[PDB]
C-alpha cells in the first residue's frame, strides 16, 4: 500500500539467480510494491521477479 509508481531501469543487472528480474536497460518494470527495501517484486512483460531498487529508480 505504497501507491508505488513504475520503475525504470537506468542500470544493468545481470541477475544471480532466475528469481531476479533481468533488468533490461531502458524498459520500465511495473512493481506491484516492495518487499525487503532493494528487493522489489515486479512484473517485465511476462516474467515476474525480484529486482534490486539500485539499477531502478521510481522517478516517473
Amino acid at each position: 500500500g505504497s501507491m508505488g509508481r513504475q520503475c525504470k531501469v537506468l542500470f544493468d543487472y545481470s541477475p544471480q539467480n532466475e528469481d531476479e528480474l533481468e533488468l533490461i536497460v531502458g524498459d520500465v518494470i511495473d512493481v506491484i510494491e516492495e518487499v525487503e527495501e532493494g528487493w522489489w517484486s515486479g512484473t517485465l512483460n511476462n516474467k515476474l521477479g525480484l529486482f534490486p531498487s539500485n539499477f531502478v529508480k521510481e522517478l516517473e
